[PDB]
């Protein structure tokens, strides 16, 4: 698949305000791997989408009110089925990582680009979301070549604070995907 812009050619565009400039407007180098389930566990919700443009109701479900308070996105999420959304283009800031270190590099956020996978630590992905996940990043490395030789788990730069995509996330088989 192709890049438009920063866009992917093919996802459903959901654009969101919750997103700025990468310091003096860096080429991304570094891919980061996430999870997210709204509620925790659950999929198929508009819940991800809400929490990542700022929308989510925070009494919708009892865990929303903890997280209502947050200003977070990522640039694209992965669903169960296959399906890519992408919420900020790829040449933005998106604000997925947190207090984080990569190679002794902090504010991982102003130098990566966020892929969520809908899901859990300790639940198998899809075949889709492999297939996806290998298709957006193949096209990611086409543009910025880095990406190849840079890409991670959320929890291994935020250790002791995050665990996506956790020990579910099988690290050979996406590999064996990418270019
Ligand atoms: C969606 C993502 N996976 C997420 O929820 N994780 C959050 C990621 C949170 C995150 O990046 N904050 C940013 C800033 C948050 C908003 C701020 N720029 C604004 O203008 O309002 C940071 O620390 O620079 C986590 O790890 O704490
Ligand atoms: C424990 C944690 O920090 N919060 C979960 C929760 O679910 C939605 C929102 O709050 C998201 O920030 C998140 O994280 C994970 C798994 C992630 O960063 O991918
Ligand atoms: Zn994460």
């Amino acid at each position: 698949m192709l890049l438009d812009e920063g866009w992917l050619a093919e996802a459903r565009r959901v654009p969101s305000p919750h997103y700025d400039c990468r310091p003096d407007d860096e080429n991304p180098s570094l891919l980061v791997v996430h999870n997210i389930s709204l509620p925790p566990g659950e999929f198929g919700g508009p819940w991800i989408d809400a929490l990542f443009t700022g929308t989510i109701d925070p009494n919708a479900h009892p865990y929303f009110a903890g997280i209502a308070h947050l200003r977070v996105s990522a640039h694209c999420l992965i669903r169960r089925d296959g399906e890519i959304v992408q919420y900020v283009p790829f040449d933005k800031r998106a604000w997925h990582a947190g207090v984080s270190s990569y190679q002794g590099r902090e504010r991982c956020n102003d130098f990566s680009i966020g892929i969520e996978l809908e899901g859990t630590d300790t639940l198998a992905y899809t075949d889709a979301q492999y297939q996806q996940l290998a298709a957006v990043t193949n096209a990611l490395i086409t543009r910025y070549p880095a990406i190849a030789n840079n890409m991670t788990g959320h929890c291994n730069i935020a250790p002791e604070r995050k665990t996506d995509p956790g020990p579910s996330f099988d690290w050979a088989r996406f590999r064996a995907l990418v270019t």
